[PDB]
């Protein structure tokens, strides 16, 4: 019921406050962090869940004890009995653990898990080849650095490639927990101290590969090859017809899918327009023909308005409508192909652009 | 220290017969149905019975206490606190309290102009217990802006405004917070145009052929996708404020009488055989209409299916231009708020 | 001291929880319960939860508080602690989760011994919803309030209200949302367990409906139109040509359209909604008559290919066609017939469809 | 005092102590019976590894403390009294994660022979080993387990209430018609020893659930099946090198929805099922694979005027896959038509297997 650890608990518990004989000195606070798992990223909210293994010690005078005092007992299990960290970006938060353990030397340690769903200013510029850098820190307001001085558990090196237990399941993978050490200074307890988690996180993205890029990819590649083979009237129209019917509502889907935040949504979401841009057109100028080479009305609007423009982009470049019309809409098939194979090319080049971004870092 | 704190505890006490600051962190999701936004808030308390020598302590000018050895100076138009995160913090005590407060606080939501929707929300801190608070810093400094905030979320911070008076007095703070249009450029505005510009595209097909037909059937598909897709994603499912219920109406309305009209022009071009008369005041009606927008019966089925066409053309246009307008000068609201 | 401290510190100095406030414990404590719907947050069909609203109101008659109030200032209310004053266990069958907790440690009681006790509840009650009208819906939840431990001897549950009184309150509720609250009929039963143990149970029905505009709009008028519009496919293009075309843009249409809205029709283990089957009953027939067309194509311009073409099969496809009412020709005339067999099918389908959907809102209006 | 139960209660808790087993001599164990009945299965979490649930937990067991006759008491008999003022069994679950929002009942009835019951709701949170290979045709044997905190065997000895057959068909109260249908609850008496006089009793409970494929059969089944006939119909004309170029793009754009619907509607896991990892990757593949080859059949055929002619190598393929299977710029067409055909009978068989998987899983599922 009450054996000699029992008794060594109770001499040392019956008797918060700093632990320390003399306000003088500070209190050195040993901290580290382990990390579990980015449980989710929230672009929409700019928040980020992740699992924490939060490693805490420090030394204490009033829990000081020998082994030769009851049973050569050197290691204790207290209840955190109102017994004397923050983070800056906390936003709303676990297996608690009640008992804390203690050494006979008067340190204090313990590695309580938690989620942690802190505030990152997540930037989706790059998508789905993304690469974020969320800076969840340690510091205390009151309790300055003449009251308590935050220093790491272990030397850098060692914590920044901590990857010993990380998961390595679901969506995103870590990099890397880089610390820093800085002092803030407002004009009051000029002497606070802050402790920097710079975790730089990556997005692994296959999936998006595979649904976003690749679906897009080949239907600029089939708009490209709807050019050359069709002719410029004729079976072209409803190829162009099908394919804009079917990429509007593969839009919409992605649009529902893409992240969107306030610095602006991404950077291939301007290369989903623009391949959208280029079929409407499309489609339009081609049903102009089949409507203008077929069926006639009217005549060309005067040279200075549509011959010279015509004759001037073919010289940069490189029955009435029958060889007088057909001229017009195969120049204008020529240039809208010349502008699809730019965009497919830009393209190309931002994925390749994006994709080398996140695997160099 | 453990005789000082002794010291304070026999002197120490029961009032010993105020300053708030309140700084925004980050404005969470706010709520339609609930009419509640949800927000992290850090708070500050101030206020000038403690004393203890300073020669015996060296003159420490500072300590730390437990939270429940102090009396303190609670929240009144809130539903719920949100489980938010105490070592109770001078020479001669003046202590202060600081906290990160959150709040899950009542207000009145307008959303009658979204996503240029722009809110105001009223934060009244008073006494609960004793009857009769004052600013920290200078009104313009809290009003313009908070040193800490996200500012990235579909939420803007634009203004807390600071301010009245058993009786109480009253610290009243009028928050105006503003939607980011930008948040909704991609997933509600443009599908919303690109959508209207393949059906003003497709008017351009021919009538009374299985083209334009199944163009149209495909198109009304798309926008019942399109409508369940953002009846999630928007606070309310299909708002039916204006530019929102509004747009869904005249344009899907608008797309089942144009596919209804050609439906019917179908019908009567492929039964090429006897059929009922064109109706006399039918008749006078297109050949008017038709300058009010400027076998042998098929040409005369095919001119006033044309002509109808061209009336839905011209309405559609029309609901276009009003729609465009109309984003043009809710926006230039809003960027004038 | 105020007179409110005074009273509550002798009234509850020496009062004592878990024993039942009776001098004659053979006589039961009557604890009448209330019910006041406020609001349907949601009604997820997938794990069978209906996530409801109430104001749960107990009064009961606690014969160790009541006080003379002459002596003390003539009070009559007292508000005492919600813990540091017995309170019955009733509790609700159905609960599997209590969602949001607003609070209010706090109970009024009168002089005489009766309690005020009410309090808001943001349930999570599991319930059978059944979906085989969607979106016409009509649900019918319950509610059973029950005491667990004490038994019909020791705790009696009846209504604060008259039945009739309580079915008809719906002023509290808020019609902002998808489901239209019907009526709230309350019932009461005594549950036996053996033969000498008995419990008093209430039931309050909650009966619920669905607001099938944004349904009716975005799930029915679609699907609708693309039947009018398949069966149109009939008329102008003929069994050959441009109906190739016409069938391939509605049937790739249809796959996406089809995709959302299996992703959009709730699904409950029992069955799928019954208008869920005129979904696939389209589908179906756009693959064969899709796959109809195109071969009378590839046998009218390529009719190289010979096929069987059997007696027996010219004999049964005249039979067809006589009870509906170069082989080039021939395959014309049997495509033909077998397009005047898929239309009257396609008639059929729309007829069953368009009177399923009628019946199913005349059980939704009259509900 | 006048009231009986009042003194009664009174009496009882006088001399009561809530730190000390209720035994009237020291060194005997007492018997702690148990029941479980089980309520609607709330969740499975795979990717968390956890279960959900909500379970009618019932204690029993004797306090010969308190004993007291009913003649004495105005032949009282049923009384009830707050548990933290009694001395209640610390039975603990372990493979427990968190347990909560459930209604906390704080009364312990009492008889006058001394036996007493503790009925509690619990919304366990308990750890499992879910497996999820063979979604949506599966089943998890998950487990909980009830032991005694410090308490030796010694001290408690846990029991069940009822006979084991009995737990084991116990749905009564069941939700049933949830997605999750409980096969059954088989509980097992076991003994964990840290050593020979420390020994605890422990009783765990095998609640064996499957799901119910009928709930996916319009998420999945439905547009699984209409993609890959929708597919199979245009393997047909539209003919190779024509309007078949659209088809199939479009018919892409539709799987990727259809990916990109599932993907969040699907409880699943990166490590993936074999029905979905499958079955979606041999679908997209082969689609992506028939639309190159009809891109690059039609390219060839409308532009034609190729200086290079078909190869040698290319020639003996198509030799080695006609007899099987079944002007340059027709040769091209052959080609195309013969690659054609291969990729149909590649589709035909990923099918048949699809529907054999799909068979098997569902005869693996037991029928109904």
């Amino acid at each position: 019921t009450q054996p000699a650890l029992l008794r060594l608990s109770d001499h040392l518990l019956a008797n918060g406050v700093r632990p320390v004989r003399d306000w003088r000195k500070p209190t050195t606070v040993s901290i580290d962090v382990i990390m579990y798992a980015i449980l989710n990223v929230d672009e929409k909210n700019q928040v980020l869940t992740t699992y924490i293994w939060y490693r805490q010690y420090w030394t204490d005078e009033f829990l000081q004890w020998t082994p030769e005092d009851f049973d050569n007992v050197t290691k204790l299990s207290i209840p955190t009995d109102s017994i004397w960290i923050l983070i800056n970006e906390f936003v709303d938060v676990s297996p608690n653990i009640p008992y804390v353990y203690v050494h006979h030397r008067g340190e204090v340690q313990n590695y309580k898990p938690l989620q942690l769903v802190t505030a990152c200013s997540l930037d989706i510029y790059n998508f789905p080849f993304d690469v974020q850098n969320c800076s969840l820190t340690f510091t205390s307001w009151l309790h300055t650095i003449q009251d308590i001085n935050i220093t790491l558990w272990r030397s850098p090196e060692e914590v920044r490639s901590d990857k010993s237990i990380f998961i390595n399941q679901g969506e995103w993978e870590l990099l890397e927990v880089f610390p820093q050490f800085k002092e803030f200074s407002i004009d009051i307890s000029n002497s606070y101290a802050e402790m920097k988690f710079y975790v730089i996180i990556r997005r692994r993205p296959l999936f998006y590969a595979v649904s976003l890029l690749l679906p897009s990819i080949f239907l600029m590649v089939v708009d490209i090859v709807g050019f050359c083979l069709p002719p410029d009237s004729g079976e072209r129209v409803s190829f162009k017809i099908t394919l804009l019917l079917g990429y509007s509502v593969f839009l919409i889907i992605v649009s529902d899918t893409l992240p969107a935040t306030a610095i602006g949504t991404p950077l291939i979401g301007v290369y989903f327009v623009v391949c959208m841009a280029l079929l409407v057109i499309s489609l339009a100028e081609t049903i102009f023909i089949v409507r203008l080479v077929h069926k006639q009305d009217l005549q060309r609007p005067v040279p200075d308005w549509l011959r010279h423009l015509v004759l001037d982009r073919i010289a940069w470049i490189l029955r009435e409508v029958a060889r007088d019309w057909l001229r017009v809409g195969y120049v204008l098939d020529r240039l809208l192909f010349r502008i699809y194979l730019l965009a497919v090319l830009a393209y190309s080049i931002t994925l390749v652009t994006l994709w080398s971004i996140w695997h160099s870092s």
